[PDB]
């Protein structure tokens, strides 16, 4: 039993909008003989044979869990990578946090589009409002902050909201 390998997502959102740029990367051990990396995507091997795998620009069937195994390592827990449709959209570097965790949110516009006049919404309330587009964070999180999510704004000149996602809070 070697020490399992482990992927990471750069930019951190598990969830990203079609036309959006993903890079996974493995960390592990290699043998000094063998430097490749071994990707699977929804369990089954694909191409790429480098420590990163880059979506240059995500489709709804990038979608799924995502492996990696190094020459020394051994294969890595899965990491789920989730690809909408929409104008707007949620981001989170995941959905469950822990009491006093830091709390990241995006409100993320479909090819990157120039939003403004941002609100940020939980359990179907205004909770932060932003003039200009801005990330949400929440510092110190508290159970207060459980909830359905979601934003919106406007795009040119016309009203778009995301889809809600939920964030749990865990003692
Ligand atoms: C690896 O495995 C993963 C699974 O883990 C697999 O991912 C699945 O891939 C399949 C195949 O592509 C996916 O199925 C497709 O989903 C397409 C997108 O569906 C979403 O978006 C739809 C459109 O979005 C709306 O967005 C906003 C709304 O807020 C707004 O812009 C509009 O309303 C716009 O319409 C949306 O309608 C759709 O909603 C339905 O489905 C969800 C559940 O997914 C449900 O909750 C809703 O209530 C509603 O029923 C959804 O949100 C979809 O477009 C596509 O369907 C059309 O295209 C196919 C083309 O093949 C047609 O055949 C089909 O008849 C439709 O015309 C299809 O359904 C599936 O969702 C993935 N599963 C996930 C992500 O969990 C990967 O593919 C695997 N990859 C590999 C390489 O193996
Ligand atoms: C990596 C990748 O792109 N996989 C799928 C491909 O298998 C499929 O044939 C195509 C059809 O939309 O969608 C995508």
């Amino acid at each position: 039993d070697l020490p399992k390998a482990v992927v990471f997502l750069e930019p951190q959102w598990y969830r990203v909008l079609e036309k959006d740029s993903v890079t996974l990367k493995c960390q592990g051990a290699y043998s000094p003989e063998d430097q490749s990396t071994r990707w699977f995507h929804n369990e089954s091997l694909i191409s790429s044979q480098t420590s990163s795998y880059f979506i240059a620009a995500a489709r709804v069937n990038n979608s799924g869990e995502y492996r990696c195994q190094t020459s020394l390592s051994t294969l890595s827990d899965p990491v789920q990578l989730e690809v909408h449709i929409g104008w707007l959209l949620l981001q989170a570097p995941r959905w469950v946090f822990k009491e006093e965790e830091s709390i990241h949110l995006r409100c993320h516009s479909w090819k990157n589009t120039l939003l403004h006049k941002v609100t940020y919404l939980q359990n179907g309330k205004g909770r932060k409002y932003f003039h200009q587009n801005s990330d949400f964070y929440i510092p110190k999180a508290t159970l207060k902050d459980s909830g359905s999510y979601f934003c919106r704004g406007l795009i040119g000149s016309k009203n778009v909201s995301s889809e809600t996602v939920q964030i749990t809070i865990t003692q």
